[PDB]
């Protein structure tokens, strides 16, 4: 009986094994666009993904992760609210059973169809496992997906999902370029928060982009065909793997734009 997204193991049960679920800096949250403070001291984000090396894609039973070689400074995020260099280690998505839910973060209570998380750890700490222990250890870039037009650069991702259908499966996934997932503008809101899965550590600077990307209905449909189970236990579709909004408590959301 370990954690998941169902009735008996879902986000509302998490606090029993992971008490920090009820903490002071839990994510995700609702971004109230009228209460967010424009802060003109924030610099533009600097995203340097030219030398990125993708290695592998896996179904870990809660999402699918595309993993990158983080042994050197090859795909890095700097600037913004960040001091220092943060290395890309993985990206993953959260998505819904239907097009009107799926994102974790909300914008004036509006849900998007999915949310992309690009996970970066602060090189000052030397590896990811030490990073998650620090208040400034991680930076995740969150990008919202709405359904409209196809995103061509997501297509290579969708075509291999057939090969990692069940929990535990993994496939070689080289030469994928994460630039094809970025929207046009890099304006953002930022606030201090947490991982949105267990262990829910409060180690994250969140950078949530204003501009959504578009994917097609057919594209998100293929995400929905994945399984939370291993081969073949009874089939449970991997859908609605999102944690709802958590209390903002004593936190300010800052915007890079007005
Ligand atoms: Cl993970
Ligand atoms: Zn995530």
């Amino acid at each position: 009986h370990h954690w998941g997204y169902g009735k008996h193991n879902g986000p509302e049960h998490w606090h029993k094994d992971f008490p920090i679920a009820k903490g002071e800096r839990q994510s995700p949250v609702d971004i109230d666009t009228h209460t967010a403070k424009y802060d003109p001291s924030l610099k533009p984000l600097s995203v340097s993904y030219d030398q990125a090396t993708s290695l592998r894609i896996l179904n870990n039973g809660h999402a699918f992760n595309v993993e990158f070689d983080d042994s050197q400074d090859k795909a890095v995020l700097k600037g913004g609210p960040l001091d220092g260099t943060y290395r890309l280690i993985q990206f993953h998505f959260h998505w819904g059973s239907l097009d009107g839910q799926g994102s974790e973060h909300t914008v004036d209570k509006k849900k998007y169809a999915a949310e992309l998380h690009l996970v970066h750890w602060n090189t000052k700490y030397g590896d990811f496992g030490k990073a998650v222990q620090q208040p400034d250890g991680l930076a995740v870039l969150g990008i919202f997906l709405k359904v409209g037009s196809a995103k061509p650069g997501l297509q290579k991702v969708v075509d291999v999902l057939d090969s990692i259908k069940t929990k535990g499966k993994s496939a070689d996934f080289t030469n994928f370029d994460p630039r094809g997932l970025l929207p046009e503008s890099l304006d953002y809101w930022t606030y201090p928060g947490s991982l949105t899965t267990p262990p829910l550590l409060e180690c994250v600077t969140w950078i949530v982009l204003k501009e959504p990307i578009s994917v097609s209905s057919e594209q998100v449909l293929k995400f929905r065909k994945l399984n939370f189970n291993g081969e073949g236990e009874p089939e449970e579709l991997m859908v609605d793997n999102w944690r709802p909004a958590q209390p903002l408590k004593n936190r300010q959301i800052k915007a890079s734009f007005k």
